[PDB]
């Protein structure tokens, strides 16, 4: 599977270097990967900064202790991400609360739990959203989406 092998890839790299602090050297330059992980740095920081304070409510109230609680996640997220619309827009949202929970599994020192709960989004985003990802050319789609640049 092409466009789940490649979400994964975006999806475990941004988690693990919000965690660790450093970035890891995704893909190549040019392609859909790369030019994926820059954007959701760009667009995805700035959701986690403007949103910290949902985000704060919604880790204590997921209230995420160890690794259960971690595989216990895909309940939550197929009940949200199987509800409201589908836009670009929460699938950054999805991905940077991911990062936000990513930095506290950290911090509670269960930093093995980061891939498995990475796996759990990629798989959540996909059998919620494929047929919307196939028709918007995926993470090219992404990428056009949040490119501003060239409007004028
Ligand atoms: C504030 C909001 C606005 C717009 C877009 C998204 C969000 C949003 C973000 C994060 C989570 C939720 C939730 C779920 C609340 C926690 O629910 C659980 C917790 C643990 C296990 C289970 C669940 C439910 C399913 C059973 C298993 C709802 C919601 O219910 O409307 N909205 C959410
Ligand atoms: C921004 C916002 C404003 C006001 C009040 C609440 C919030 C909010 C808080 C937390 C997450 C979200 C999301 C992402 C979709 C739900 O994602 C999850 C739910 C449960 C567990 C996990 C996830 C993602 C991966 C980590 C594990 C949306 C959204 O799509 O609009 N809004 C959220």
């Amino acid at each position: 599977d092409d466009l789940y092998r490649q979400s994964l890839e975006i999806i475990s790299r941004y988690l693990r270097e919000q965690a660790t602090g450093s970035k890891d050297p995704l893909g190549e330059a040019g392609a859909a990967g790369r030019r994926a992980l820059e954007t959701l740095r760009r667009v995805g920081d700035g959701v986690q900064r403007n949103h910290e304070t949902a985000f704060q409510g919604m880790l204590r109230k997921l209230d995420i202790k160890n690794e259960d609680d971690v595989k216990s996640l895909s309940r939550v997220m197929i009940h949200v991400f199987s509800d409201g619309v589908t836009n670009w827009g929460r699938i950054v949202t999805l991905i940077s609360f991911g990062a936000f929970v990513a930095k506290h599994l950290k911090t509670i020192n269960q930093e093995s739990c980061i891939e498995p709960l990475a796996e759990s989004i990629t798989d959540v985003l996909v059998r919620t959203k494929r047929d919307w990802l196939v028709k918007q050319r995926g993470w090219d789609g992404f990428v056009e989406f949040f490119h501003v640049e060239d409007l004028e």
